[PDB]
DNA sequence: ATTATGACGCT
DNA sequence: AGCGTCAT
């Protein structure tokens, strides 16, 4: 009871791009802004696949991974806007430059995690205290949370969304400015202020649109931040957790989608994530090893401890390329040719960065997949990253991986290759 | 023919 | 160092 920790201690967010490629290419063609639209890569297989969607669109039942042909069928007048293709690939560099567009405004609030290209976890427990002490003790006008819900509110004795959000707003706030809620309480209210302020900086000076998620650590506030895209923030309480996780598919969490997330179903025999609470930490640390337990322990009540990282620049940069069914790379000369496509634009990416970010990659992994093996990687194998040269990493790139090759004649591969991966790796100080 | 490419744990 | 998981 007294001595027992509530994982309260921190006020997290995480601030999330709606439909992110979408609005950069809406934003730089305002044809498409308002409409059904999702963003392909390629064109001639089937249309291109989509890795974004509109919200507009999404309501025709389009989804990401989806051919455009097959959109299409769902949404007759959904626009396409395709990414930029350099040397035969995908060049993605116009969103990484509007990433960094909007990282640099949420790192003017607080210490961030650049968690993906379109998102960023947010430490606010000092940013908070600093707030509260300029407030002196001043009541929280709902007019300072114009965007935020309330996770689990309202509740007892609204027809139309917008009333439901503000019926659940007021009955928080009134709760607070009585003092029945706790300090914890008012803590994630006061990051919710600073969140909406971080929201409006990021669409006056992007016109780019972003939800997000406030609790006491990242899982919640990953959680939160999906509830009521798109262009929303929701606050998950500690107190919210019973009820919601009640309900909550245990693949919903982060780190649960997949198969450990199917073991702790089908082990434990359970399917929602509140059901974990009537294990013991040995149990669970029995069936799942002793970090999986510990976390699977202390997440099913709301409590985690993974820190925000300082970290606003991603720790490898990379750049790869599928070679599917039958385009599947089939001879040397082939290889190298791709090898030095990768290479080139990497080069280009490694440079800009050290221009930037006053860093070098000092090593080279290369990775390959062979055909007929399902896994991302059938082989990685590295080299020194000594010179920002295409050539130089490209032929190094070859020679690490040539031995792979079974067919004797030099100018034939086998087995052939479906998919060439360079990543450069292992930054240090320029 | 689910692509591009990230972070990160285990050994 | 090299492989597996989770992500979208
Ligand atoms: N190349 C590539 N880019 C991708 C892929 N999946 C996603 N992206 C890119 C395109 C995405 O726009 C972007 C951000 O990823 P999300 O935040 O997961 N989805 P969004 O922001 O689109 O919508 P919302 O948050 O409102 O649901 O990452 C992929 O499989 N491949
Ligand atoms: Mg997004
Ligand atoms: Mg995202």
């Amino acid at each position: 009871g007294p001595h027992m920790a509530t994982g309260q201690d921190r006020v997290v967010a995480l601030v999330d791009m709606d439909c992110f490629f979408v609005q950069v290419e809406q934003r730089q063609n305002p044809h498409l802004r308002n409409k059904p639209c999702a963003v392909v890569q390629y064109k001639s297989w089937k249309g291109g696949g989509i890795i974004a969607v509109s919200y507009e669109a999404r309501a025709f039942g389009v989804t990401r991974s989806m051919w455009a042909d097959d959109a299409k069928k769902l949404c007759p007048d959904l626009l396409l806007a395709q990414v930029r293709e350099s040397r035969g690939k995908a060049n993605l560099t116009k969103y990484r430059e509007a990433s960094v567009e909007v990282m640099e405004i949420m790192s003017r609030f607080a210490v961030i995690e650049r968690a993906s290209i379109d998102e960023a976890y947010v430490d606010l427990t000092s940013a908070v205290q600093e707030r509260l002490q300029k407030l002196q003790g001043q009541p929280i006008s709902a007019d300072l949370l114009p965007s935020t819900y309330i996770e689990g509110l309202p509740q007892g004795p609204t027809v139309q969304k917008e009333g439901m959000r503000k019926q659940g707003l007021f009955q928080w706030l009134d709760s607070l400015q009585i003092d029945n809620l706790t300090s914890p309480d008012l803590q994630l209210t006061v990051g919710a202020v600073i969140v909406e302020e971080m929201r409006a900086a990021i669409e006056r000076e992007t016109g780019f649109q972003c939800s997000a998620g406030i609790s006491h650590n990242k899982v919640l506030a990953k959680l939160a931040c999906g509830l009521n895209k798109p262009n929303r923030q929701t606050l998950v309480s500690h107190g919210s957790v019973p009820q919601l996780f009640s309900q909550m598919p245990i693949r919903k969490i982060r780190s649960l989608g997949g198969k450990l997330g199917a073991s702790v179903i089908e082990i434990l025999g359970i399917e929602y994530m509140g059901e974990l609470t009537q294990f013991t930490e040995s149990q669970l640390q029995s069936h799942f090893g002793e970090k999986n337990g510990s976390w699977l322990y202390a997440m099913c009540r709301g409590i985690e401890h993974d820190p925000v990282k300082p970290r606003q620049l991603p720790k490898t940069i990379g750049c790869s390329k599928n070679f599917p069914g039958k385009t599947a790379l089939a001879t040397r000369e082939q290889v190298q040719w791709w090898l030095l496509q990768l290479a080139q634009e990497l080069e280009e990416r490694l440079t800009k960065d050290r221009n930037d970010n006053d860093r070098v990659a000092t090593q080279l992994v290369v990775s390959i997949r062979v055909q007929g093996d399902k896994r991302l990687s059938s082989l990685r194998r590295c080299c020194a990253l000594t010179r920002y040269d295409a050539h130089k990493m490209s032929h190094d790139a070859f020679t690490v991986i040539k031995n792979c090759n079974t067919s004797g004649i030099q100018t034939e591969w086998s087995p052939p290759l479906t998919m060439l991966f360079l990543c450069a790796t292992k930054f240090s100080a320029s």
